[PDB]
DNA sequence: CCCTGTCGCTGAGAAGCGTTTGC
DNA sequence: CCCTGTCGCTGAGAAGCGTTTGC
């Protein structure tokens, strides 16, 4: 049941993704089929979401949305999509979801 | 993937279970679809094996064959089988399984 | 009124072939 | 010669709807 983590490298980041970023939590658009789930706010939406490079990350516990990874983290997800050596807040340690946060 | 965990009560072992007991690992009858796995052994053999009790227990990290039990725990499967608050090892932290004893 | 924001809950949390059997 | 025995490795290690959005 475990989504396959795929490493989306740099070079193939679009335009289409950096303006599809998400700007405001209530502006998003749900599909249960097409939407990716953020870490932190556990929300299936389709606006653009951070790739974690890490080789040793899984699931989908790298992908932070734009508000959260913007207000939890002081991170743009422009960056980190640009980011090479981006790791996921829980391949640092350092995420602090409701969940993460108490283990 | 997780083999959902099943609590058989006491009540529904049958002599069948205790007679197909293993008593010599050697002695063994592999079987990739009838076979249960013994956790300490990760053999998937037809000789019965422990059913762990404990509800939080998952997957087949509960099932221990005669041979494992008996000289990783010195306990027997038939009293196992017969006791109805019976944990497996990993549910009590004692497990000495090659992957358990390190982490 | 201002940096326009977040957690609960369920079900989840491997298994078994291969390279495997004591001093 | 005796209590008739055991580990390596791969792939595994959730996700997302619902009850969800700051002081
Ligand atoms: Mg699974
Ligand atoms: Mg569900
Ligand atoms: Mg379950
Ligand atoms: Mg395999
Ligand atoms: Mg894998
Ligand atoms: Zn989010
Ligand atoms: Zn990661
Ligand atoms: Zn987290
Ligand atoms: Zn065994
Ligand atoms: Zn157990
Ligand atoms: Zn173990």
């Amino acid at each position: 049941m475990t989504l396959p983590h795929i490493i989306r490298p740099v070079e193939e980041v679009t335009e289409e993704e950096i303006r599809n970023i998400c700007s405001n939590s209530r502006e998003k658009i749900y599909n249960r089929s097409l939407g990716s789930t953020c870490h932190q706010c556990r929300q299936k939406t389709t606006d653009t979401k951070t790739n974690c490079r890490n080789p040793d990350c899984w699931g989908i516990r790298g992908q932070f949305c734009g508000p959260c990874l913007r207000n939890r983290y002081g991170e743009e997800v422009k960056d980190a999509l640009l980011d090479p050596n981006w790791h996921c807040p829980p391949c640092r340690g350092i995420c602090n979801c409701s969940f993460c946060r108490q283990r």
